C-alpha cells in the first residue's frame, strides 16, 4: 500500500542494494505505535524502466504471507521512490555468519537451512519460482530467525540447466537452496572462490561437486547432494526437505 | 517446556468451537498425576505455517500467565494436527451458561462474575498484556461460583473502542472498553451488544454519543461504572485496579441487601 512520506522518518543507512541505499528509519501510523522499518532507496528511480523494476519487487512481495519471509510494509511511488519493508536489525547473512563464524553453534546452522526450508516450501506451495536463492538474499532477524529478504548472471549457484538453457523450475530453485546451505554451513564463504565462472560447468559436467564443509553432519551433505543432482527431475521437493531438515536438527540438539 | 506426548492424549467429544477450530474436551495421563479432564484446542488450517504460528503463539501467552479466573496452559502438541491442551471449565461457554441460567441466576452471582473477570483483567494490566478480544464469547464456566478467561488467539466491531475501529489503535484503555462490554452481555444474561444493527453503522452511533442502555435490575452505581469504560477519550476510562475495587464494593452492598 501508498504510504504518505510525512509517516516516515529516514535513519542510518544499514546496507547497499542493487538500486541504492537500504536505511533503517521509523515508521508512523495511527494504528501502530511508531514502528522500525527498513527503507530500500533507488538512485536512479527518476527514470521509469528503473523505476518499474525497482517497484516491481514491491509488487511480487506482498503476495506472500510466511514467518520466514519478509514483509513488505508500503511503497513510496514518488521521486525519491521508497520501498518500506520489515527491518531485520542482525542485517545480511554472509556478514553475520561470518562475524560470528566462532560464536555461532552447528545447532543454529542447521536451524537457518530449516526455517528457509519453511519459506521455500509455501514458495513451492504457490507455485513460486524465486531463481536467485541464495545467502546474499537472505537477512537475520534474530539470532534464532532468519528470513528470505529479496525477489529483486550468478553462475556459481545456478542449476546446470538454468545456465545452459535459461530454464528456471521448481528444480533449479532446489539446486540453488543446496547451494545456499553449503554457505550458511561454510560460515558465509562464497561457492567456488577463485574459480572462473565458465569453468563452473565444466567441473559440474564432470560429476564435481562442492566439498563437504568442515562440521557439517554427513546427513545434512548427503542432503546437499541431492539437491544437485544433475537430473533436475531427481531432485527433492521442498516438502522433502524440510522434514529432512527437522530431523537432522533434532538430532544435532539431542547430541549437544 | 510445555511439549505433551499425544500417546498421552486421549481425545474426547466436540465441546465448541474456537476461532482456529473446534475444541474437544479429552483425557490427559501424565507421568506423574492422575488422569485429567481437559479442553483440546484443534486448528483447522494449520497446514499453513502463518496459521500454526498464531495458533501456537496464543499457547505461548496463555504461558506466561498464572491467575485463579485465567484458564490454564496444559501443553501443546507441536507436530501435525498440532493441539492446545488446556484446563477443562465443564460448565462451558459463559453465554450459553447465562443464556440457559436466566431464571435461575441471582444479581449476586451476575456481578460475581464480572468481579472475577475484572480480577483476571487486572492481573492481565500488572503484565502490560493487551487483550484486543475482551467479550463473554471468550469465558468459560468452572463452576457456579467460578467464571474463567479463556481465549488468548486473537473483527469485534461491536465490542470495540471508538479508536480500535477508527486506528486499528489496542491499548490498555481499549480492553477497558471493551470489559464494559461484557459485563453489559452478562447482566443482559448473554444477549450480544448491538442487535441487528450492521458492524459499519457502530462507529456512527458512538460518536453520537449513543450507548448500551442499561439492563434491567442492573445496579445503577454499577452502570454508572460502565459507562465510565465507554468515556469516548481513553485517558478518562478507570483501569482494571479501581474497576476490581468498585467491583468489589458493589458486590458486597448486593449481598448486604439480600
Ligand atoms: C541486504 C541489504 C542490502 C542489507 C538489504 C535489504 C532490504 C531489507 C529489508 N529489511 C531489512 N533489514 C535489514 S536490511 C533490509
Ligand atoms: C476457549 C473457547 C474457544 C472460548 C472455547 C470453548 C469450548 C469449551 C467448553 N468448555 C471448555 N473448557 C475449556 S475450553 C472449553
Amino acid at each position: 500500500y501508498e504510504i504518505q512520506r510525512e509517516r516516515i522518518e529516514l535513519g542510518r543507512c544499514i546496507g547497499e542494494g542493487q538500486f541504492g541505499d537500504v536505511h533503517q528509519g521509523i515508521y508512523m501510523s495511527p494504528e501502530n505505535p511508531a514502528l522500525a522499518v527498513a527503507i530500500k532507496t533507488c538512485k536512479n528511480c527518476t527514470s521509469d524502466s528503473v523505476r518499474e523494476k525497482f517497484l516491481q519487487e514491491a509488487l511480487t512481495m506482498r503476495q506472500f504471507d510466511h514467518p520466514h519471509i519478509v514483509k513488505l510494509i508500503g511503497v513510496i511511488t514518488e521521486n525519491p521512490v521508497w520501498i518500506i519493508m520489515e527491518l531485520c536489525t542482525l542485517g545480511e547473512l554472509r556478514s553475520f555468519l561470518q562475524v560470528r563464524k566462532y560464536s555461532l553453534d552447528l545447532a543454529s546452522l542447521i536451524l537457518y537451512a530449516y526455517q528457509l526450508s519453511t519459506a521455500l516450501a509455501y514458495l513451492e506451495s504457490k507455485r513460486f519460482v524465486h531463481r536467485d536463492i541464495a545467502a546474499r538474499n537472505v537477512l537475520v532477524s534474530s539470532n534464532d530467525c532468519v528470513k528470505l529478504g529479496d525477489f529483486g548472471l550468478p553462475i556459481k549457484w545456478m542449476a546446470p540447466e538454468s545456465i545452459n538453457f535459461r530454464r528456471f523450475t521448481s528444480a533449479s530453485d532446489v539446486w540453488m537452496f543446496g547451494v545456499c546451505m553449503w554457505e550458511i554451513l561454510m560460515h558465509g564463504v562464497k561457492p567456488f572462490q577463485g574459480v572462473k565462472n565458465n569453468d563452473v560447468i565444466g567441473r559440474i559436467e564432470n560429476g564435481e561437486r562442492l566439498p563437504m564443509p568442515p562440521n557439517c553432519p554427513p546427513t545434512l551433505y548427503s542432503l546437499m547432494t541431492k539437491c544437485w543432482a544433475y537430473d533436475p527431475s531427481r531432485r527433492p521437493r521442498f516438502t522433502e526437505l524440510k522434514a529432512q531438515l527437522s530431523t537432522i536438527l533434532e538430532e544435532e540438539k539431542a547430541q549437544q
